[PDB]
């Protein structure tokens, strides 16, 4: 029917269907479109007081719950989708991975190279795609396929 890991779902606010993919945590009101090797990626960490390491560029201590982390990457996803602001402009303020200064870009890699949800959710994406938040042992991550 749909693509590797989407499904239909019904909006509680408006009634109207949408698609939703497990895998990423996108979710779209469109139905989706239509594996390499290699794939090529951004990301935009928020870590929080349970990530492997509470530590970052961006702060010697990280204290922000979990919950908390998730609120940011919500908002984060929100003001890329309206256009308010850039994925790669968000990255290289506010990720809390040393990639920031690449404007989140990790370059291309292979399965077997990252953490299981970040590599499932970077192949499950299609070329531009970005998905919701995907959570690893590092924190919370929104992840933009280029490649
Ligand atoms: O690695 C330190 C550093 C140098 C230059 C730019 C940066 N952005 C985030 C960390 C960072
Ligand atoms: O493995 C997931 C991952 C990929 C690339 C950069 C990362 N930084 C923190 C986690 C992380």
């Amino acid at each position: 029917k749909l693509p590797p890991g989407w499904e239909k779902a019904m909006s509680r606010s408006s009634g109207r269907v949408y698609y939703f993919n497990h895998i990423t945590n996108a979710s779209q009101w469109e139905r989706p479109s239509g594996e390499p090797a290699r794939v090529r990626c951004s990301h935009l960490l928020v870590k929080h007081s349970q990530s492997r390491r509470p530590s970052s560029w961006r702060q010697e201590k990280i204290t922000r719950t979990k919950e908390e982390a998730l609120e940011l990457i919500n908002g984060y996803i929100q003001k890329i989708k309206s256009g308010e602001e850039d994925f790669e402009s968000l990255a290289s303020q506010f990720s809390d991975c040393s990639s920031a200064k690449a404007r989140g870009d990790l370059g291309a890699f292979s399965r077997g190279q990252m953490q299981k949800p970040f590599e499932d959710a970077s192949f499950a994406l299609r070329t531009g795609e970005m998905s919701g938040p995907v959570f690893t042992d590092s924190g919370i991550h929104i992840i933009l396929r280029t490649e």
